[PDB]
């Protein structure tokens, strides 16, 4: 017996419920196939199953639950134009949907961690099966995330809605909580939901990717000079003492005047390069290229490759003077590609890729909550107009952060050579 009352909503509601029912669809049929499949291509690789990857199943399963038991009720909800369910599924979704998402921030995070761990030692043995305590990860991920859903269980109710004459069931937040605690996580919800499912999740992702990617260039670093100089070995001591080289020679570097300008401008594959003339050539040998300086700075790849081809330095040791002029060229690791270095680069492509793919599937209906929150005042003389923005962005963000639920096993088979493979051999030859 509780009513509404404006003008803007109206045709964007109706306008919207052909879009999210046909985004839902989608998001059901590319969702149910892509997380079963990655689920089966997971769990059968023992490589996968042996370390970080079988997160990314705990992923797939979050997302798979969260389709087969919350979308259909959604679409069904949509055409009805209505709550045409019991309290019971009123809890039931909201309270999926919640654990789900949930599981999904914390495997992302518990993904980096374990990448970044990975990374930082050298001559890892892996075990054999599930490593115990990546299970142990998998347990508290789900059990935390269930936790932290059920006030969602609590909270939801079915009320009946008075809209000019017309009465409509609405499963929704109930405006009054019994207990203090349900009464603060109405009023904090909102608030809440940015934290922990967006917040959290880009600040420890974004650290352990970064601390990752560091550890990363600095093991090529290492790589790098020990292939030039015909050899040697790895390891935590000898890492350290060249990284202390590579520390004092980029110090060096800082406080002679040709170099540092060339320096600076650089980026970090580039200045690997320099780096690695440094240390055969030392920081005076390496001044006299002035022209060629004077290119890389200026960003004249292909001209910069030529004038150092015609030098002494290359006559001499053409092969190291090969190598590292492509890096130069290119700003990559491909001349000095090898197992290790081909197994970091596809670490790092996947994180940032599913980390990523989280991020811009989610901002847009986080930054409408927030948005809301903040701007949006019905004593406002021109209430209805930024509502109707406000709607229009929120159902945007709605659908957005929906795809996410199938993104993942998509975004995987774009971007990890490894899995597109898996793909083709469970699909298209089955
Ligand atoms: C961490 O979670 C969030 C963080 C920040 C903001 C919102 C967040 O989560 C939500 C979200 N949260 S909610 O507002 O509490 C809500 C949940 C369920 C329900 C019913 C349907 C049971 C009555 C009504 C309201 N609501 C919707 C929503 N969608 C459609 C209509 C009404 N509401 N979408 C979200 O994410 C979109 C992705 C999604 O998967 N949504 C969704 C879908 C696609 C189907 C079913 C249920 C949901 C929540
Ligand atoms: C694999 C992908 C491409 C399949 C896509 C399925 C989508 C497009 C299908 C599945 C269910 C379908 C909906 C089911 C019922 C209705 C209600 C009707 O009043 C209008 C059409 C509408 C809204 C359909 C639109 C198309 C639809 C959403
Ligand atoms: C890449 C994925 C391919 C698969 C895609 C499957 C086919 C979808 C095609 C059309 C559905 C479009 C539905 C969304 C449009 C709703 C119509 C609408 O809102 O119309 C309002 C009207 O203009 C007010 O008068
Ligand atoms: C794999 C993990 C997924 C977990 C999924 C849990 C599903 C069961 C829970 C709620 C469904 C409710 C069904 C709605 C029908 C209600 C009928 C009824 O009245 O009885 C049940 C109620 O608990 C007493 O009345
Ligand atoms: C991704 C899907 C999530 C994984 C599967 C979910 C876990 C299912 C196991 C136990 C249910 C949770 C147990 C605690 C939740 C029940 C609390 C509750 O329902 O409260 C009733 C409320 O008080 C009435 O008004
Ligand atoms: C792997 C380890 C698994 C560990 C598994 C942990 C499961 C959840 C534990 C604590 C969360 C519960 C904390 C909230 C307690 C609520 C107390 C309560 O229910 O209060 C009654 C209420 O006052 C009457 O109306
Ligand atoms: C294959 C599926 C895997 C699914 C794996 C999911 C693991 C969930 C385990 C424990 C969570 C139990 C949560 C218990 C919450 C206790 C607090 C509570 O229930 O509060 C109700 C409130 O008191 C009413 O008024
Ligand atoms: C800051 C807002 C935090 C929002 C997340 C809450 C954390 C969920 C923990 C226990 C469930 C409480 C169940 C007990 C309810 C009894 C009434
Ligand atoms: C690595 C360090 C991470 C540390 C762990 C962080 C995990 C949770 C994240 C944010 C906390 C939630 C903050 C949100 C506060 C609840 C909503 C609120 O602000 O309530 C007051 C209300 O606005 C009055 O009107
Ligand atoms: C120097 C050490 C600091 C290192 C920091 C790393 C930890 C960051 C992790 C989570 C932060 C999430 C913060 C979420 C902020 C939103 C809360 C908010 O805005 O409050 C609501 C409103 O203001 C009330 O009315
Ligand atoms: C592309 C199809 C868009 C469909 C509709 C929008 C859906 C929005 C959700 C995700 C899009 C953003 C995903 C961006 C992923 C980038 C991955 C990447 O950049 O590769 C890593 C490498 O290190 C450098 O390329
Ligand atoms: C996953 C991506 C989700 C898909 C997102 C696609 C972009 C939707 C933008 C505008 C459509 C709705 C705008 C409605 C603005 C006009 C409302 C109105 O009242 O117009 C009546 C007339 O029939 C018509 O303009
Ligand atoms: C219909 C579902 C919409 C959501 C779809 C998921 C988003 C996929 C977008 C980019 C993946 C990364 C592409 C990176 C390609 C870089 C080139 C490469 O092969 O690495």
């Amino acid at each position: 017996i509780s009513p509404p009352p404006c003008q803007g909503p109206i045709e964007i509601k109706e306008t919207f419920k052909y879009i999210n029912t046909v985004v839902s669809c989608l998001v059901f049929v590319l969702g149910i196939i892509g997380n079963s499949t990655l689920l089966y291509i997971i769990y059968k690789n023992k490589c996968m199953r042996n370390g970080p990857n079988i997160l990314i199943a705990s992923l797939a399963l979050g997302d798979l639950l969260h389709i087969v038991i919350a979308i259909p009720i959604n679409v069904y909800k949509l055409l009805a134009e209505d709550w045409p369910f019991g309290a019971e599924m009123c809890k039931l979704v909201p309270f999926i949907q919640k654990a789900s998402v949930g599981i999904t921030v914390l495997s992302l995070c518990a993904l980096s961690i374990d990448r970044y761990r990975a990374v930082a030692s050298w001559s890892r043995i892996k075990g054999i099966g599930v490593p115990k305590w990546t299970a142990v990860e998998i347990v508290l991920i789900w059990v935390v995330s269930v936790v932290l859903a059920v006030p969602e269980a609590i909270g939801f109710d079915i009320i009946t809605m008075d809209y000019k004459g017309s009465y409509l069931r609405i499963c929704l937040l109930h405006p009054v909580q019994k207990t203090a605690f349900m009464q603060f996580y109405a009023t904090a919800k909102d608030w809440w939901l940015f934290s922990f499912y967006f917040c959290l999740p880009l600040a420890i992702t974004a650290f352990f990717y970064t601390l990752m990617t560091c550890e990363m260039l600095r093991k090529n670093i290492f790589e790098m000079l020990r292939i030039d100089e015909g050899g040697g070995s790895g390891g935590d001591e000898a890492e350290k003492l060249f990284n202390q080289d590579v520390d004092a020679a980029v110090r060096g570097i800082l406080r002679n005047a040709k170099l540092k300008p060339v320096y600076d401008s650089l980026d970090a594959v580039r200045r690997a390069a320099l780096i690695n003339m440094v240390f055969q050539m030392g920081e005076t040998g390496v001044a006299g290229f002035t022209n060629s300086l004077r290119m890389l700075q200026q960003k004249r790849w292909d001209e910069a490759a030529v004038n150092l081809a015609k030098s002494r330095w290359y006559n001499q040791t053409p092969n190291r003077a090969k190598r590292v002029i492509t890096t130069f060229r290119t700003g990559t690791w491909d001349a000095y590609l090898n197992d290790h270095l081909k197994q970091r680069r596809e670490v790092a492509k996947t994180v940032f890729c599913l980390v990523l793919v989280f991020a811009l599937c989610w901002l847009p209906l986080h930054l409408a909550r927030i948005l809301k929150l903040t701007l949006y005042n019905q004593n406002d003389p021109n209430r209805c107009e930024l509502l109707s923005f406000l709607l229009v962005l929120d159902y945007i963000g709605i659908n957005m952060a929906s795809l996410n639920s199938c993104a993942n096993p998509i975004a995987l088979y774009l971007v990890s050579k490894r899995f597109k493979n898996a793909f083709k051999s469970a699909l298209c030859c089955w």
